[PDB]
């Protein structure tokens, strides 16, 4: 589809990103500088990936070359979870714009529904392993995020693992400010999210999919699981078209009015995976693709399967 498709608050968006979970910082910089070198023009970001700071770095370097301009880049972090009471929201909001030595960002998403104990441990957990809730709520959180906007800190605001009960809940908040832009969720093949992705667009939020490649480098990856980049039946599809089973994967939700954040920092697939400006999937390939599903997840927060704001125990 276009490139850089619109939100609802007036900006464009590139559907092609630059994923950085699980991107070391000692690698992050020079994988930024690399894909923005190529032509991406969108990085996704979060502080509990812990590299802001370097990623950072990458991306003021390109501007002090002049090699994008500001307003060229789209940039995305999101609020993590021990930062949901209100009180702390701005608080976390600069320091990500401080790491990533920003004035603004184009997109702060709340990053999970949930809401975790304030501290430095990004997971805190009880003695028996499911994390500490905060009794916060959503909608005190979001109204954190909407002063962000009216304040200039951040251009946008999405979420990201919401239900659509959850969407719903922000949409009929009494008094709500601005709809969210951006519902950034897990997809693909073997998780189409066909049901929640009806529901989002039609409401006007636009999808980001995450893992599109399906994260085989995901620290908890038991070696029976299936794997999207090593699947016969996803092998041939790319054959067929002369490309990588990396280059379909990502192509995929392209094709389906998606934004797609595959996550490299192999300067080669990162290249490699943004040469998807130039082929088209066909209807029978795209069908064939979309059986695959299995409703696996490669994201499921188990540790809070028992937090009343636990988004996966929804349907959709
Ligand atoms: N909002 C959320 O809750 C959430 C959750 C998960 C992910 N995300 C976002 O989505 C981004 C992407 O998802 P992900 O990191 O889970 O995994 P992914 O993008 O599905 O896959 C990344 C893995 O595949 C490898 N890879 C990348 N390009 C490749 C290529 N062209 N050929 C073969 N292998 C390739 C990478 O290896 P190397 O890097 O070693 O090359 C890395 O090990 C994340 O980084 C994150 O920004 C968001
Ligand atoms: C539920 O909290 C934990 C716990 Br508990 C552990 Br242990 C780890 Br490791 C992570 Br990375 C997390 C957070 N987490 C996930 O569970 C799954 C994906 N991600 C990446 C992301 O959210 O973008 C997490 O940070």
């Amino acid at each position: 589809m276009a490139s850089r498709i619109l939100l609802n608050n007036g900006a464009k968006m590139p559907i092609l990103g630059l994923g950085t979970w699980k991107s070391p910082p000692g690698q992050v910089t020079e994988a930024v500088k690399v894909a923005i070198d190529v032509g991406y023009r969108h990085i996704d970001c979060a502080h509990v990936y812990q590299n802001e700071n370097e990623v950072g770095v990458a991306i003021q370097e390109k501007l002090r070359e002049q090699v994008v301009k500001r307003e060229e880049l789209f940039i995305v972090s999101k609020l993590w979870c021990t930062y949901h009471e209100k009180g702390l929201v701005k608080g976390a909001c600069q320091k990500t714009l401080s790491d990533l030595k920003l004035d603004y960002l184009d997109l702060y998403l709340i990053h999970w529904p949930t809401g975790f104990k304030p501290g430095k441990e990004f997971f805190p957990l009880d003695e028996s392993g499911n994390v500490v809730p905060s009794d916060t709520n959503i909608l005190d959180t979001w109204a954190a995020m909407e002063e962000l906007v009216d304040e200039g800190l951040v251009k946008a605001i999405g979420i990201s693992n919401f239900n659509h009960l959850q969407v719903e809940m922000i949409l009929n908040k009494p008094g709500l400010k601005y709809k969210p832009a951006v519902n950034q969720i897990e997809c693909h093949p073997y998780l189409t999210q066909e049901k929640l992705i009806q529901y989002c667009q039609s409401k006007g939020i636009v999808v980001t999919a995450y893992s599109p490649l399906g994260s085989p480098d995901r620290p908890w990856a038991k070696p029976e699981d299936p794997s999207l980049l090593e699947d016969p039946r996803i092998k041939a599809i790319a054959a067929k078209h002369n490309k990588t089973t990396a280059q379909v994967l990502i192509r995929f939700p392209m094709q389906r009015n998606l934004v797609v954040i595959p996550k490299s920092v192999t300067p080669e697939r990162i290249a490699e995976n943004f040469k998807v400006f130039d082929f088209e999937l066909s209807s029978q390939d795209m069908t064939t693709l979309l059986s695959y599903n299995r409703n696996w997840r490669v994201c499921a927060l188990l540790s809070c399967t028992s937090h009343k704001d636990y988004p996966f125990h929804e349907e959709f």
